[PDB]
């Protein structure tokens, strides 16, 4: 079985790429947002999908919590709850965190090519398509994330809690 040292060097990696996917993440919200507004009364149909990019990138730090406060119990931990570093859920974590960044590197050129396209008079149809598309991916992405790191909340905090109680003696 992998080291618990490794395993935490592991974790802090792809933390620290889960905080760079959410900020990423908080500006591609912004954008939709915009793109959401600018497009209401001229195509319904990419603004309702950008609304949908706003709605579902809402509360994306908090999808990722349990690994981020996993890490954080590394430091001055019991060997108990060690047992939480389980190297088939970070390498799992990793397979996530690379899912997110291809989803970014597709997502972030397309709403300044929809205002280039729309600007030119030309079709937006492929480009809503793609945002359709790429919109499923990443809310299947975030499912998985989030059912992951909810699991590892109550995990930690009961833990927590267990070894709190102790500090009555």
């Amino acid at each position: 079985a992998t080291a618990n040292l490794h395993l935490y060097q592991d974790l802090q990696r792809e933390v620290g790429s889960l905080k760079e996917i959410n900020f990423m993440l908080s500006v591609l919200q912004k954008e939709f947002l915009h793109l959401s507004k600018e497009f209401a009364t001229t195509s319904k149909d990419l603004s309702a999908v950008s609304q949908d990019f706003y709605s579902c990138l809402q509360g994306f730090r908090d999808n990722y919590k349990g690994f981020e406060s996993l890490l954080d119990e590394y430091k001055n931990s019991t060997e108990e709850m060690r047992k939480l570093f389980s190297q088939e859920i970070i390498a799992d974590l990793k397979g996530s965190v690379a899912s997110l960044r291809e989803e970014i590197r597709f997502l972030t050129p397309l709403a300044e090519e929809v205002r280039r396209l729309a600007h030119n008079q030309q079709s937006l149809t492929a480009a809503i398509e793609e945002l359709k598309t790429i919109r499923d991916s990443l809310r299947d992405e975030i499912g998985q994330l989030s059912q992951l790191s909810k699991t590892l909340t109550s995990q930690i905090a009961l833990q927590r809690k267990l070894e709190h109680h102790h500090h009555h003696h």
